[PDB]
């Protein structure tokens, strides 16, 4: 029985698509701790974005599944009779789901609170990380996607998925041969537009391009969308995320009554400031709720947020070198062996970043038996779930299969790097495995990673649902 499955994981890993690829497989029973396969299971490999079941099990060790985000608006002292205040400050601290609505019942609190007017300039407070927005290795040409954002501490959060630091743009057909029209959303009278999109005739070819041209914060559209085409939408990333934050709150201000006479701009809260006035503030959810459409859709943000997280709270300084470190210990001290791993940041977006396959099972089981294992194993996408909240990146893959509804595991790809880990309970024994792929050359050994997924479902007493 045992014997079967191995030469079946041989034939789907003779695929031509795994041609001159180095290919990470490893699974283990969890009861028992009987490895029921290896092959490269020491092998170094680029994670891409497995690397996220890194950084979440830290995470929930350092930060807590308790643990939540602040935001907060402070003057120098309260206001009085005529309602006066000099300079605002929006603090953040980290919080990743913030949202234009909490900006709003922020704003609210402000006029709540007796301020009519801020009579100086309001300034976005993002100091509790450093200012590294990118790692250093991370593509340039890549800046302008949401996967790629800026990293700050006070950034806001786009929709129900949180894609931090980024704005929506749209863009609607008009009459042929006039501009196109251009939304920038959130990020309007903040980024620059350069519009250089035409209106096509009527089911001509879209040859529309959005993009932000490198260390520039403007949206230079070009191209022509055709007269019948539907309306595009894409997220794009703006430069410096809190100065977004800060015009955003400037805005929720006026629309509370609250009046700004100076500018919006990136500041921290001054030393010499005594007591403060908070005069509102934000809690975010605590993290495990924040794990699920952190580790469902894989949110970079969230990752990079989160290492910068623990880097403030093992040392106090929201760095990407003190997190780093803070990830290793993490995983440490949950009993797994660090030997194999090489962090270079925390959503596996870096090109540094390095794994083995017995690695991610080691994690797999350590975190299996944590205290915070449910809040882990459900933020995990779901084999095969329409529902986004529950399928996630795996929404779509390995229906019909006795993989459906049963295998959670963890995605990640890029050029040349696909990996899958996850776990598959069953009626036998809690499988958990790891599939870690680099150098293959076409598409992504998608079909291979289901292939396997599939076997071991069925290995562990599950059948196709039809
Ligand atoms: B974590 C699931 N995400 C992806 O597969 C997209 C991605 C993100 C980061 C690195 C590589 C791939
Ligand atoms: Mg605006
Ligand atoms: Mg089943």
């Amino acid at each position: 029985r045992l014997t079967e499955l191995r030469e079946d994981i041989d034939a789907i890993l003779e695929d031509p698509a795994l041609e001159g690829a180095v290919s990470g497989v490893v699974v283990v029973d969890t009861a028992t701790g009987e490895e029921l396969y290896s092959r490269d299971g020491g092998e170094q490999l680029l994670p891409a974005s497995n690397m996220k079941l890194f950084t979440a099990a830290a995470a929930l060790e350092v930060l807590g599944a308790d643990h939540s985000f602040g935001t907060e608006v402070a003057a120098e002292s309260a206001p009085g009779r005529r309602g006066e205040v000099q300079d605002l400050y929006l603090v953040g601290r980290g919080d990743p789901t913030l949202s234009a609505e909490d900006l709003d019942a922020m704003a609210a609190e402000v006029a709540a609170s007796g301020v009519r007017t801020v009579r100086g300039d309001l300034y976005a407070d993002d100091t509790w990380f450093d200012s590294e927005r990118l790692v250093d290795d991370w593509w340039p040409e890549d800046e302008p996607y949401a996967y790629s954002a800026q990293i700050s501490a006070l950034t806001v959060a786009h929709g129900e998925r949180f894609d931090t630091g980024v704005t929506e743009v749209s863009v609607t057909p008009a009459a042929e041969g006039e501009p196109a029209d251009v939304d920038l959303g959130a990020a309007e009278g903040y980024a620059e537009l350069d519009n250089r999109a035409v209106t096509g005739a009527a089911g001509s070819a879209n040859t529309l391009v959005i993009d932000r041209p490198v260390g520039t914060n403007t949206i230079a559209v070009t191209g022509s969308l055709p007269a019948d085409a539907a309306p595009v939408t894409a997220l794009r990333t703006v430069d410096e995320p809190a100065a977004l934050a800060g015009h955003l709150f400037e805005e929720a201000l006026e629309s509370n009554g609250v009046t700004v006479k100076g500018d919006v701009g990136l500041g921290g809260v001054p030393a010499d400031w005594q007591d403060a006035e908070v005069l509102a503030d934000h809690t975010s959810a605590e993290l495990s709720e924040i794990l699920v459409p952190f580790m469902k859709f894989s949110n970079n943000g969230h990752a990079e947020m989160l290492v910068k997280s623990i880097g403030q709270e093992t040392a106090g300084a929201g760095t990407w070198d003190a997190g780093l470190v803070g990830v290793e210990e993490a995983l440490s001290g949950l009993g797994v062996d660090t030997a194999g791993l090489v962090l270079n940041d925390g959503s596996g977006l870096s090109r540094g970043n390095l794994v083995t396959a017995d690695t991610v099972v080691d994690l797999l089981g350590q975190a299996g038996s944590a205290p915070w294992a449910q809040t882990w194993s459900a933020s995990l996408p779901v084999a095969g779930e329409s529902d986004p909240f529950v399928g996630g990146t795996l929404a779509n893959r390995m229906r019909g299969t006795a993989a459906e509804g049963v295998v959670e595991a963890k995605t990640g790809t890029m050029s040349g790097v696909s990996a899958l880990s996850g776990y598959v309970p069953g009626p036998e024994g809690e499988l958990a495995f790891s599939i870690v792929n680099n150098g293959h050359s076409g598409p992504a050994p998608l079909a291979v990673q289901d292939a396997i997924a599939v076997r071991l479902a069925e290995y562990a007493g599950h059948q196709a649902p039809e």
